[PDB]
């Protein structure tokens, strides 16, 4: 409250954390169905469906630009590249599979990173 705070974690690693992240996320082989946005034109249902569109290569702009004030406001794009993919696609299918690995892969840099 007023006057009273917790002990002050240093944050001014975590840009640069955050960064190395997404450049694990953006390298790795199954990034490809979310380096991009997609293309709205191209992709039936999508803009009707997902009502908010997020990426990679928008997360990077984002971050690059200042436009994330914290770490939760980071994750929580990157998440929802995921439960957009979710939203959209069958488990079964070759871009559901890379979701379901490209978040479990981002969880755990988290937790390694920030975590533990
Ligand atoms: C993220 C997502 O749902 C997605 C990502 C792609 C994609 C990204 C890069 C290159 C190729 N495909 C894609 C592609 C989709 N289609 C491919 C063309 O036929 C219509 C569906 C549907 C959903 N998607």
């Amino acid at each position: 409250s007023m006057s009273v705070k917790k002990p002050k974690r240093d944050d001014s690693k975590d840009l640069a954390l955050c960064s190395m992240i997404l450049t694990e996320m953006e390298t790795h082989e199954d990034a490809w169905p979310f380096l991009l946005p997609v293309n709205l034109k191209l992709v039936p249902g999508y803009k009707k469906v997902i009502k908010k569109p997020m990426d990679f290569s928008t997360i990077r702009e984002k971050l690059s630009s200042g436009q994330y004030p914290n770490l939760e406001t980071f994750a929580l794009d990157v998440r929802l590249v995921f439960d957009n993919c979710e939203t959209f696609n069958e488990d079964d299918s070759d871009i559901g599979r890379a979701g379901h690995n490209m978040r479990k892969y981002f969880e755990k840099k988290w937790t390694d990173t920030f975590k533990v």
